[PDB]
């Protein structure tokens, strides 16, 4: 934290910052707000924030989406690698499904996600304006909430082109219903490190 104050004043002068990686190295949940202080300002044009492996919690989702609401240049956002829980999806989709929602490209890789996120998720891709890419390989979330998935993917306003989803565990079923949507919608694809297509 001593560290992270230098960073964040320096980042005040810095201008025209597109990105920010902070992957790999762990924020408080003081850090966090600090770097919440940073994203708020209007001089703010960062279109990249990666978070992954950060050491972040629920709490700090929705510091995250409370700094986000503000903000009109963030495209691309990576909390991979971070126990966000299913509590810690719910507060960034209270935000995604804003219709002033500007974020294109979102991960959430290995987040301790299970199906009780998946509503909330296929709310956000039935409803946000902006999300194109969204990245939920290595979390658990079974048939039930894959379906769950499936619902918000079929809504014709749904702007998602690239799905990132663990198939594995799936059921045959499963699978073929997945198979069907992409003949359905043939702008989507569902990818994984099994299947990188």
């Amino acid at each position: 934290d001593a560290y992270w104050q230098i960073l964040f004043s320096v980042l005040k002068v810095t201008r025209n910052l597109k990105e920010l990686d902070l992957s790999g190295n762990s924020l408080s949940h003081s850090a966090v707000k600090s770097l919440c202080k940073t994203l708020r300002r209007p001089r703010c044009l960062l279109e990249t924030l990666r978070l992954a492996g950060c050491g972040l919690t629920a709490e700090d989702c929705k510091d995250l989406a409370f700094g986000l609401r503000a903000n009109q240049t963030l495209t691309e956002l990576d909390l991979s690698f971070n126990v966000l829980t299913d509590a810690g999806a719910k507060h960034l989709c209270q935000r995604l499904r804003q219709p002033s929602c500007k974020l294109q490209r979102l991960q959430l890789v290995s987040c301790g996600l299970t199906s009780d996120c998946c509503q909330d998720l296929a709310s956000v891709l039935s409803a946000s304006p902006s999300l194109k890419e969204l990245d939920l390989q290595q979390n658990n979330l079974d048939d039930v909430g894959v379906r769950l998935l499936c619902e918000g993917l079929r809504h014709p306003a749904c702007k998602l082109i690239r799905l990132g989803l663990d198939q594995t565990t799936l059921s045959d079923e499963m699978r073929q219903e997945l198979r069907a949507l992409e003949q359905e919608k043939p702008q989507l694809l569902i990818f994984s490190r099994r299947k990188p297509s």
